[PDB]
């Protein structure tokens, strides 16, 4: 589905 | 500065 | 004087 | 969701 | 310098 | 659904 | 700096 | 289904 998600570590 | 970035594993 | 920062790892 | 935030140890 | 944050009516 | 976002206008 | 962002409409 | 994409546009 959608993986990984988002934290701040990349954007 | 800029370290790391966007491969698409994660995003 | 200045420390830190901003890295993504808390923003 | 919202994860952390600011403390004054980075920011 | 860094100032507002958030309120949630964006995120 | 999803509404808002960040364009880094503000954020 | 920052630009472009996420709304949910491309990403 | 997914439309629009990450197209290295915004990331
Ligand atoms: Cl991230
Ligand atoms: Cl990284
Ligand atoms: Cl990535
Ligand atoms: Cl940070
Ligand atoms: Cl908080
Ligand atoms: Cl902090
Ligand atoms: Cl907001
Ligand atoms: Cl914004
Ligand atoms: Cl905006
Ligand atoms: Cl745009
Ligand atoms: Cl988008
Ligand atoms: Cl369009
Ligand atoms: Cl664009
Ligand atoms: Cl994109």
């Amino acid at each position: 589905x959608i993986s990984x998600x988002i934290s701040x570590a990349k954007i």
